[PDB]
């Protein structure tokens, strides 16, 4: 779907209402992007932010 | 360098002051993304406003 203009969690905030696909996992870790959790916990590391804020 | 968050001229409008890089060709036509003329006479086509609006 398309990000909303006024506010979105992408680290980069775009302004463009872009189209926009993004895939988790919900189970077992596989990888940081998929992984909520991972996400999650490292939110006190600004340089691990790389997908969602 | 990076642009600037009140305005800028890529197509997508960041507005998280991204580093940017971007290579014009001086001459001879070669590609839409390097032309300046191209983008420049076509800025009537929204379709083709891909790069610089």
């Amino acid at each position: 779907g398309f990000l909303r203009w006024g506010g979105n969690a992408w680290y980069t905030h775009p302004d463009n209402r872009p189209n926009w696909n993004h895939t988790f996992v919900i189970g077992p870790y596989k990888d940081k992007a998929s992984s909520i959790r991972y996400q999650w916990d490292k939110r006190y590391i600004p340089g691990e932010v790389k997908w969602w804020d």
